């Protein structure tokens, strides 16, 4: 089943919204599958983000990625991958929908609360990044039949 | 004043967030009317989802809506009907608006969480199909001079 | 930094959801610098509502504006004027988007819960018509480097 790789980002635990936005992904019905608490060590943060190395703003996506923990995710679902980035909402949360994590709970687009795979290749790659396949479980929940037919 | 037919449907009944989806109404202005927690017989499912005898998911849908109790409502606001699609969203969860019953909570077209009447005459005849009109009050309640001018 | 004014109306106010909306407000990253629940006189009911003096919705404004208590406000951040207003959805609340104020409490356009101002230049205004400059205090907050760079 597909799977994505979902991160809480600092803004977001530093403000205390851990549990906030935990609570949305799983009440979509997206299984958290793989989760830890970690500061990012500076190499994880630039190979995960270098697609933007030569960009004004790459520095500061840098200080800001490393500059508190992040909370990592692994998440399962049908269609795991837009579903996520639906529930996230636009890249500016001014732009995103009211409802969605960034729509209701942040305000400028480098403060974002949350990032979500792009795709279904930068979610095998950004899963491959961050997790090893033993910290990834794999279980059945009571409410999987009732979730998809 | 306007009247609609809901139903939370059994995913939402099996996955326990009928208070969730009971408040989502109750907070939008409209008024719970009916509601009973029911099994639904194999003929209210067929001749309420009559519309598709023909189509490929039908048994599906038969078997989903019979699978479990379902909690079905008679609401009552200015614009009911429309209202109540407003705040359910677009039958696939996926496209449905974050903020709505189904952009928040659900995954999948067939597993959508409730049932909103389409229109003022699926209304009538949804709302008649399912309840007695002994079954469904009448009462002014102290917000109404709130709600409406 | 930028400033808008909000005022909570009555309806909100008599449904008993100045918390609710206030919770809204906070946490998409807007501070609260001003608040004050107060009883309207019709002479600020009047000149905060005098465009619309001709119309036939007029007197219906200033009756309900006046007809309770409603929940002052004044508040800061980044675009705060159209973040505001994003939160708050459209006029209309059948029109407003799931997750704003207006699309998941109000029903309709004459009681849709909240004011914002509409501009830059209307917020100046609307904050001068009713606020002092004592009233509004400037504060930093633990967020504030969390919400902006």
């Amino acid at each position: 089943m597909e799977r994505t790789f979902l991160m809480i980002k600092p803004d977001a635990v530093q403000r205390n919204l851990i549990g906030e936005v935990i609570s949305r992904i799983e009440r979509k019905g997206l299984k958290l599958v793989g989760g830890k608490l970690m500061q990012v060590p500076m190499e994880l943060a630039e190979t995960h983000y270098g697609e933007h190395q030569g960009k004004p703003f790459y520095n500061d996506l840098i200080s800001f990625i490393t500059s508190a923990p992040v909370f990592a995710m692994v998440v399962e679902g049908e269609d795991a991958v837009n579903v996520s980035r639906h529930i996230i909402g636009s890249t500016n949360p001014s732009e995103a929908s009211p409802g969605s994590i960034r729509g209701d709970l942040g305000l400028t687009v480098g403060r974002n609360i949350i990032h979500g795979s792009d795709s279904l290749e930068s979610a095998e790659r950004e899963i491959n990044l961050w997790f090893n396949e033993n910290e990834i479980t794999s279980y059945a929940s009571p409410r999987d039949a009732w979730l998809y037919e």
